[PDB]
């Protein structure tokens, strides 16, 4: 019974929510409240503790970047600092390999990163490893076959349609075939080894279309459409199935979750959120 938790988020301020849905019977937990509110962080689980990256404060008092790093244990229901990054990262992506955290990109005020650094539980310490050929913010992340993927964003200047791909033990970037379509704050995920870019913003409108790259073929090959269009949504993948969470449409914050059944290429309306936001972080465990 491996639950969907969802971290942080935004609706006319960042939030501290943590929640967890269980989808083999609708239910919905609230857990213990994340000590700092933050929107635009990433989450992930390493070791079943599940980690909330990076992201901002958009208060009433104002607006920070966070490099923080904190650790969600669903044993004890608690909250715990980590080491903290080299920079902020606000929109930022990650990803999980071996056992190690990759915070790849996002924003410190003006400065849109290209810097990657990487996270080791064992010794509490992030390390820098070589950046990426493109700065990205609003950049999703995917992990496949012990490569990262780093996918769309914003450059500071233009959107992005375009990807990279790095090699750990190569400790190297390289670019791969842009999408069809620009997108930043998408979501991106694998599943039955694609990586699916889901949503997003292409500099005009929130996106509902789906596409997803196949690595051998090297193409990347629209899906069916989401049911909603959305921007800044949380993404996971649970029993085979993607599962995306909130997003802005363009008017509303999304309360809407939705499932990818990628048997039949359809999306389907599988529970509301207790409220509706954007920018979370989500990860399974
Ligand atoms: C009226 C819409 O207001 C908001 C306010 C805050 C959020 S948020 O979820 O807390 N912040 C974020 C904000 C944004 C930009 C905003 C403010 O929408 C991100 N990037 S983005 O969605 O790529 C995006 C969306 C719309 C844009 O144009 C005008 C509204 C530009 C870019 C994000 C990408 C990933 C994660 C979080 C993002 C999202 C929308």
């Amino acid at each position: 019974g491996r639950l969907i938790y969802t971290a942080g988020g935004y609706f006319r301020q960042s939030l501290s929510y943590l929640e967890a849905y269980n989808p083999s019977n609708g239910s919905w937990l609230r857990l213990a409240d994340l000590q700092v509110p933050r929107s635009g962080l990433a989450g992930c689980v390493v070791g079943g503790l599940l980690y909330a990256v990076g992201g901002r404060n958009n208060s009433p008092d104002g607006n920070t970047d966070s490099s923080a790093l904190d650790c969600y244990n669903p044993m004890t229901n608690q909250w715990s600092p980590c080491a903290s990054m080299s920079v902020p990262r606000n929109r930022i992506g990650v990803g999980v390999i071996d056992g190690h955290i990759y915070a790849v990109g996002g924003s410190h005020g003006c400065i849109h990163h290209s810097s990657v650094e990487r996270y080791e539980p064992e010794r509490d310490e992030w390390h820098l490893v070589a950046p990426m050929l493109t700065r990205r913010i609003g950049v999703g992340v995917a992990v496949l076959n012990r490569l990262l993927y780093a996918v769309g964003g914003f450059d500071g200047t233009n959107r992005l349609n375009s990807a990279e791909c790095y090699y750990p033990e190569r400790n190297e970037w390289r670019m791969i075939t842009p999408m069809n379509t620009i997108r930043s704050g998408a979501g991106v995920c694998v599943l039955h080894n694609c990586i699916y870019a889901a949503g997003g913003y292409d500099g005009q409108d929130q996106l509902n279309s789906v596409e997803r790259y196949d690595v051998e073929t090297e193409t990347w090959t629209f899906v069916a459409p989401m049911r909603h269009h959305r921007s800044a949504l949380g993404i996971t993948v649970h029993q085979g199935k993607i599962y995306v969470l909130g997003g802005y449409d363009g008017h509303t914050f999304l309360d809407s979750v939705e499932c990818y059944d990628p048997d039949s290429d359809t999306w389907s309306e599988v529970t509301r959120m207790t409220s509706g936001r954007s920018g979370v972080g989500v990860a399974v465990t």
